[PDB]
């Protein structure tokens, strides 16, 4: 992996450790989650860290957060599709700046507008300004 990839990881890593100690716990995945409009249930949190808690402290570390992004990077497009409702509030299939501003601000992340715009930007294909759902698909997956 590249540098530049790895401190991307490490920001995606401090989404969910809202406490920063170095540790994911239920807790706080249940927290990123209902901010994102779901609702796992306890004991779906903990098959969430069960999957990939190699050392069985029950909490994900910054190796097995890498281990469970790889996985997620399936074939459950539903889980996408629903992500992507989440990011386009107004459900016209294209997700603007202003809407992804409001989802990092559900998230509790303090981000310039620039940022919002540069994040915008390596996800947008055509340039239009905006993400649909097949750039969403390249930026959530592998493909391409
Ligand atoms: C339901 O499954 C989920 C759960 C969480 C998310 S996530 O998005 O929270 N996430 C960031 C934390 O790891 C994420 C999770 C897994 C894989 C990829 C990401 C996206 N990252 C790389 C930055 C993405 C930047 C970006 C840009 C442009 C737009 Cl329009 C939207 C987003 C997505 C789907
Ligand atoms: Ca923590
Ligand atoms: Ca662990
Ligand atoms: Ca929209
Ligand atoms: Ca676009």
């Amino acid at each position: 992996l590249t540098e530049e990839q790895i401190a991307e990881f490490k920001e995606a890593f401090s989404l969910f450790d809202k406490d920063g100690d170095g540790t994911i716990t239920t807790k706080e995945l249940g927290t990123v989650m209902r901010s994102l409009g779901q609702n796992p249930t306890e004991a779906e949190l903990q098959d969430m860290i069960n999957e990939v808690d190699a050392d069985g402290n029950g909490t994900i570390d910054f190796p097995e957060f890498l281990t469970m992004m790889a996985r997620k990077m399936t074939d459950s497009e539903e889980e996408i599709r629903e992500a992507f409702r989440v990011f386009d509030k107004d459900g016209n299939g294209y997700i603007s700046a202003a809407e992804l501003r409001h989802v990092m601000t559900n998230l509790g992340e303090k981000l310039t507008d620039e940022e919002v715009d540069e994040m915008i930007r390596e996800a947008d294909i055509d340039g239009d300004g905006q993400v649909n759902y097949e750039e969403f698909v390249q930026m959530m997956t592998a493909k391409n």
